[PDB]
């Protein structure tokens, strides 16, 4: 039997069909809707200094500043913005209505560009998960809340239990 074995022999539970019953393969309906469906907001002026990284772990999914920027180094990774302020295409010419990025390390150039984001910013990961922010300049808001009980107490007042 050991002595006599047959050298490249196939398995038994997997002769051919692979497919537990923990649920693994069990796709609900796409990648993107469940594990990749997590959002959040943060200052978008200090979005201006890190494109990839800073906005994916600081801001809404990871404290991937370190293990984010392996995935940027990974290069598994995609940038889109979307605004909704001009009606001018991709253009190639580094667009702004819409972004795609190759996931290589571009601080500045890359995160200001499409990262103004006046109201949208979206960062995408194959490695685990999707990860899109939204985000505004404190500035602006003042310009259209300019007139509310928001920057009087705040500004003005400056004497609110919950600080700034």
């Amino acid at each position: 039997m050991p002595r006599t074995a047959s050298p490249g022999n196939p398995k038994s539970s997997l002769s051919g069909f692979v497919n537990p019953q923990s649920g693994n393969p069990h796709a609900p309906q796409t990648n993107f809707a469940n594990m990749p469906s997590a959002r959040v907001t943060l200052p978008k002026s200090l979005v201006y200094d890190k494109t990839f990284s800073k906005v994916l772990w600081s801001a809404g999914l990871v404290a991937s500043k370190s293990e984010g920027q392996r995935i940027i180094n990974n290069n598994g990774a995609y940038v889109g913005s979307r605004p909704g302020v001009k009606k001018n295409e991709p253009g190639g010419g580094m667009p702004d209505d819409l972004t795609f990025t190759p996931i290589k390390t571009w601080n500045a150039s890359k995160t200001q560009e499409f990262i103004i984001d006046g109201d949208l910013l979206i960062l995408k990961l194959g490695k685990w998960k999707m990860k899109l922010v939204s985000i505004v300049s404190d500035e602006k808001f003042k310009e259209l809340g300019l007139t509310a009980p928001g920057w009087d107490e705040v500004v003005g007042k400056g004497k609110e239990e919950p600080s700034p």
